[PDB]
């Protein structure tokens, strides 16, 4: 389980890095 | 242990929300 729960936060880790390389995409057309 | 990392994933997950729902503002604002 801890070997799951490892996972699933390095999995959250990566989608949350993907989200936020898209926000500074958006910025840039923003401005 | 095993509820740090049950914390950690609940943390992670709220983030992945705020940032998803703030990709979507932008999309919207941008296009």
């Amino acid at each position: 389980r801890m070997k799951q729960l490892e996972d699933k936060v390095e999995e959250l880790l990566s989608k949350a890095y993907h989200l936020e390389n898209e926000v500074a995409r958006l910025k840039k057309l923003v401005g």
